């Protein structure tokens, strides 16, 4: 039996990773997600100078999930350079590099600073479509034109296969619309659904007040919200994008959901609100999970089920 | 405490009704809507000639809400027009329709029929621009292009006071286009917030199929995994919309749920899954459940804390 994945030149030891943002922001975050038996990490979306984010309170757990407005604090793009490029143990396992510029501009400067780094070490880059916590910048993947504008200028300044993390969308329209996008820019090796549900509110009934500070209470969703949306996402775009891969993140908990999003065609799966309710032990208990479900079923390799979700 | 509503000339006895689509189709269902403890109903999003809808199965109950792709099932207008013109029992309390026309023409075709039975009988109408379950007809409200030429045809055919069933939004950008469109039509009183969380996923472990056969297993969410997109929606055309009214719509479950989408500033509160779970005696819960939570602070009427959300 076997959890390894064999996606852009690596072997990972199984499909699991955490969700950008979370457990990936310090050197000791990064530390622990390395010491993990996690297959792969991604680092925080960082921005060209460091930011310290959104007013508190800015996260809320729920009993079916999340609810936060971080407002992207990271540590500035030289820290996560810098940690690809000396402190990273890449035998231990790959990383990623999650990017977020509030300007195409600032997208630029970042991910020709990342291309030295990807030629030496092989870090991979995740370019981030939606970050729907910094007030007054909209999801740049909800503006086909804008996402076109980013990913052309990317792929010039980079010039090295890269991937893209999308908002969720609900219409199919917009399946189509994102993925002849998508498919134009043939560097876009992988597609990481979804972000966040952008912008719901929580109110707490005794007290009558919103449960975060920021945008008045206006946060991403995330855990078992995002699961149908997140699964209709990969499916979506693992069928609109056949010369990419998709990678699944949104309410996983158990090897069950990891087993619906690698069934709907992901690759690899990111795992957010579980990972920040449980830490990260949470990955031993997942490849137990899914070996599980494999041996119940009669499966060797995740080969055998990926993509083959049955419909009527 | 008094949990009337009076808008729109109106005395509502309470602010609950149907959720379009549920218990409204037949004049069965209706009935059973007029003799529950509702404040109000609406019928089922009609076209102009009847529908049979998409095939079989395409409604599905999940632990947290519900997945349906009904594609519209409807005895068409002069059905619904017939009930609001001789059946209703407008002593018992006011009634609704949704008209959901694949194109302008024929909602503007429909609207028509409309006017005289409004101006005799005061049947209100809510124009569908949310429906995400017919294959090749995209959700018109996430085009604001198109739903300024609705709007505007609308408005010119029906020349009455109508309402607005909306999709959710998940971006402020969006909030402020689509509050732009609306706040140019003085005859749109009211905007019901939300429909259905469109295009999820459903997929069984054991079969490894989708659960609903249309559209690949693709269909509109409600339920629990709707109320803080329902809630956001609700509070964000509030604040955008004065001169407007605001219907709240998912994730209702209980008086608590109804009371949170009142706090956000809903004037009417609808229910959708739960009432498909639970039956019309819901609404008598319901009733009971808000009151005993306004009894516990002290509030004597919905005015008094609608739309009064705090934040930090
Ligand atoms: C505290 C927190 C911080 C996050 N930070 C980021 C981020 O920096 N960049 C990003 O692309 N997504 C970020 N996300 C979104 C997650 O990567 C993920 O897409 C989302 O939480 C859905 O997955 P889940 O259901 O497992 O939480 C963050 C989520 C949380 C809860
Ligand atoms: C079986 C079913 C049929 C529906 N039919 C309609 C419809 O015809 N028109 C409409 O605008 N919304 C329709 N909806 C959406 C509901 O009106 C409502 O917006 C959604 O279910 C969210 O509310 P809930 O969380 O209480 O279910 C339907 C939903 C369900 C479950």
């Amino acid at each position: 039996m076997s959890l390894k994945v064999n996606i852009l030149g690596h072997e990972f030891s199984n499909p699991f990773m955490n969700a950008a943002g979370v457990l990936c922001t310090t050197e000791e975050d990064l530390r622990r997600m390395t010491e993990s038996e996690s297959g792969s990490l991604i680092g925080k979306s960082c921005t060209l100078a460091p930011r310290t984010g959104n007013p508190e309170p800015r996260y809320f757990g729920l009993p079916l999930g999340s609810i936060n407005s971080m407002g992207l604090p990271n540590l500035g793009v030289d820290f996560y350079l810098s940690y690809a490029a000396q402190t990273h143990d890449y035998s231990r396992k790959p990383l990623f590099l999650s990017m977020s510029g509030l300007s195409v501009e600032e997208s630029v400067e970042m991910v020709k600073k990342l291309v030295p780094i990807t030629k030496e070490k092989g870090t991979i880059l995740e370019l981030n479509l939606s970050a729907p916590n910094v007030p007054g910048k909209p999801q740049v993947g909800y503006d086909f034109d804008t996402t076109r504008t980013y990913l052309q200028k990317v792929s010039e300044a980079y010039g090295l296969p890269f991937g893209v993390k999308m908002p969720p969308y609900f219409d199919i329209a917009h399946f189509d619309m994102a993925a002849a996008v998508l498919n134009d820019f043939p560097l876009v090796k992988f597609i990481t659904c979804v972000n966040s549900i952008g912008n719901g509110l929580v109110i707490d009934p005794a007290n009558e007040t919103v449960v975060i500070k920021p945008k008045q209470g206006f946060g991403g969703l995330g855990g078992k919200y995002v699961l149908p949306t997140a699964l209709a996402n990969v499916n979506a775009f693992f069928r609109r994008c056949p010369d990419k891969l998709v990678f699944g993140c949104g309410g996983v908990y158990s090897g069950e959901e990891a087993f619906l999003h690698i069934l709907a065609g992901a690759s690899m799966v990111q795992v957010g609100t579980a990972l920040h309710d449980e830490g990260p032990i949470i990955f031993a208990r997942l490849n137990k999970e899914l070996q599980e479900i494999m041996t119940n079923k009669g499966y060797k390799t995740l080969d055998e089920f990926r993509g083959r979700v049955k419909t009527m």
